[PDB]
C-alpha cells in the first residue's frame, strides 16, 4: 500500500537551475531543461549522459517530447521556443511570436501541434510542420504557468499566475471553461490526466488538486509540501500503485496516496528547491531536478 | 461489483461473416473484418457508418490499428497483409511475404513495426515504411492464432493451434518462452495484458487464462461460456469495473470479474457465434461482432 522509492543514480552536468525534467514516450530517455539555455539528454534506466542540445540564447523553463520520442520542443527566455531533432541535434524550427518570456510548451497526443503559454499572458497554438502561429488566445490576465493537451488534441488547459485554469477548444480558439474554488490563488502548474476526465493543478499555496473537467469539481487535495514560489511540475505515477508526485520547496520529492491523500513517502536528497519531476511511462522510476544551489538530477527506483 | 453493459446499437452491413472488431486508440472509430473482402469503418459512439475500405482478395480474418488511429493493418486469406491510410482509403503497401493465409495482425506500439501470423506457422515482423519483412520467426508446429506487441514493444506473444504460447524478442527475433499448461489443448487467441506483465490465453477446451510469462503460471482460469473451434477475441475491460471480455460459439458475450473468475455479465442478442469483442479505450462500451448467419456489429454501454 506505500512505495519504497530509493536513489539509485545522480546525474551531474548541468552548470545552473534545472526548470524540467521529461521522460521520453518511449521509456529510453530523459530530457533535462536549464537555465543554463541547454538542454541535456540521460539514459532513462542508467543515467548515463547522452548528449547536448543548444542554441537557446537565455535560459530554458520547459522541454516536452513529441509522441514518436524523436522531436522536443523548448520554451526559452529568448521569447521562442525551438523545435529539436533529439538524434540528430539540429533544430528543425524556431517559433517566435510571443512577446516575453516563454513559460511552458506542449506537443498534441498527434504531435502536429504545439501549445505554449507566455509571460505575455498568452498562449499560442503552433504548427510544427511550418513553424508557423496558429492561434494565439488572449488566455490570462497574469502570465500563464502550464499548457497541457488532453488525450485527442481537441482541448487545452491552461493556469495561471492570475488564479485560474481555462479549457480551451483547439480548432475553434473558443474558452470552454474557467475554473475555480473557494479561493484562487496563484496556479502554477496544470495538467489533463492520460484518460481526459481530471486536470491537476498545483497552486502557490502549498495545495495541489484534482478537478473532474467535466464537472468542473475539486475532488481531491494533497497537502504537506512547500510549494508558494516556484512552478513546480506534478505527476500522474500509475505504473505502479496509484500516486500523485511532486517537488517542493523544502527539497523533498512528496509522494501522496492518489486515492487516500495521505503522504506516503517524502524523497531525501537533494539540496535546493525541487523543481521538477517525471514519472517513467512503464517503469517505477521517478526522475527529480533541483535549482541553483543543487544542479543535480535524482533518479528514484519503487517495487510499486 | 457487476457491469450492466445493454445494447445501444446493431450495425448491419458486411455480406459476410465478421471477423474482428477493433476501436481506434483515439476513442472515435471501429474498425470491422470479414469474410466479404472488406473493412468497414463506423463511428464509434453513435455506430453511423463511414467507409469501406476494399483491395483485398479471399476475405479478412482480422484488423489492427496503428497508434495514431491513421492506419489500419489486416491479415487476408490472400496470403498478404496490407496498410490502409485510413482517410484515403488507399492500400499504401501490400506486405508479401508468407507462404498461405494470414490470419492476425498488429501494430507495434512505437507502430513502425507490423507483427504477423499465418496458416504457414511463422510469424513475420513487418517494416511499415518499407513493408518488408524483417524476421521471419519458425514460430510454431502449426498454424497461429494471434500475435500482439506488449506494452513497451519489447516482446511478441504468439499462439498457435499447436498449443503453445511463445515469447519472441522484438529485437533478436529469439525465443525467450514457450508456455505449456498440464495439457497443450490448441491456443486459439493470445494477448498481453495491457500494462504489458500479464498474458491472457484462450483455448479450445472452453478457457480463458490469465498466465504470468516470465514464472510461466497460469494465475487464472475462466470457464462458462463455449470456445472448441473459433479463433474468439478476448480483451480486459479496465476503463470502469476490471473484467474479461470475451465472445462465445454460443452468441452470447461473456464477461468475468477479472479477480474472481465469476461470470457477472452475459450478453443476449447475437444470433451466430460471437467470434469478436472489443474494449472501448476511455468509456465502459463493448462491440461485439458474429459469424455468417448473423453477420451485425453490436455496441454495448454499461455505467461501471
Ligand atoms: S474517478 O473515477 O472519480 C477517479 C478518481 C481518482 C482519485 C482520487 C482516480 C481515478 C483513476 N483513474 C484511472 C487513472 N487515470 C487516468 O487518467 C489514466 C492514466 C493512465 C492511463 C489511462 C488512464 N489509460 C491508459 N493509461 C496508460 C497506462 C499506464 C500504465 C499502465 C498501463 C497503461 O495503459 C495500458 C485517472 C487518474 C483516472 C479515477
Ligand atoms: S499480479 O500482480 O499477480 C495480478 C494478478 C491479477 C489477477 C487475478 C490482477 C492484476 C491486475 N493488474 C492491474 C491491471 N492490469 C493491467 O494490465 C493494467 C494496469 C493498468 C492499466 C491498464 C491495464 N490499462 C490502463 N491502465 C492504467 C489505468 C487505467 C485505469 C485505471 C487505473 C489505471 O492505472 C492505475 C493487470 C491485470 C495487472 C495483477
Ligand atoms: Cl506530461
Ligand atoms: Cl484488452
Amino acid at each position: 500500500v506505500k512505495p519504497n522509492y530509493a536513489l539509485k543514480f545522480t546525474l551531474a552536468g548541468h552548470t545552473k537551475a534545472v526548470s524540467s525534467v521529461k521522460f521520453s514516450p518511449n521509456g529510453e530517455w530523459l530530457a533535462s531543461s536549464s537555465a543554463d539555455k541547454l538542454i541535456k539528454i540521460w539514459g532513462a534506466y542508467d543515467g548515463k549522459f547522452e548528449k547536448t542540445i543548444s542554441g537557446h540564447k537565455l535560459g530554458i523553463s520547459d522541454v516536452a517530447w513529441s509522441s514518436d520520442s524523436n522531436l522536443l520542443v523548448s520554451a526559452s527566455d529568448d521569447k521562442t521556443l525551438k523545435i529539436w531533432d533529439v538524434s540528430s541535434g539540429k533544430c528543425l524550427k524556431t517559433l517566435k511570436g510571443h512577446s516575453n518570456y516563454v513559460f511552458c510548451c506542449n506537443f498534441n497526443p498527434q504531435s502536429n501541434l504545439i501549445v505554449s503559454g507566455s509571460f505575455d499572458e498568452s498562449v499560442r497554438i503552433w504548427d510544427v510542420k511550418t513553424g508557423k502561429c496558429l492561434k494565439t488566445l488572449p488566455a490570462h490576465s497574469d502570465p500563464v504557468s502550464a499548457v497541457h493537451f488532453n488525450r485527442d488534441g481537441s482541448l487545452i488547459v491552461s493556469s495561471s499566475y492570475d488564479g485560474l485554469c481555462r479549457i480551451w477548444d483547439t480548432a475553434s480558439g473558443q474558452c470552454l471553461k474557467t475554473l475555480i474554488d473557494d479561493d484562487n490563488p496563484p496556479v502554477s502548474f496544470v495538467k489533463f490526466s492520460p484518460n481526459g476526465k481530471y486536470i491537476l493543478a498545483a497552486t502557490l499555496d502549498n495545495t495541489l488538486k484534482l478537478w473532474d473537467y467535466s464537472k468542473g469539481k475539486c475532488l481531491k487535495t494533497y497537502t504537506g509540501h512547500k510549494n508558494e514560489k516556484y512552478c513546480i511540475f506534478a505527476n500522474f505515477s500509475v505504473t505502479g500503485g496509484k500516486w500523485i508526485v511532486s517537488g517542493s520547496e523544502d527539497n523533498l520529492v512528496y509522494i501522496w496516496n492518489l486515492q487516500t491523500k495521505e503522504i506516503v513517502q517524502k524523497l531525501q536528497g537533494h539540496t535546493d528547491v525541487v523543481i521538477s519531476t517525471a514519472c517513467h511511462p512503464t517503469e517505477n522510476i521517478i526522475a527529480s531536478a533541483a535549482l541553483e544551489n543543487d544542479k543535480t538530477i535524482k533518479l528514484w527506483k519503487s517495487d510499486c
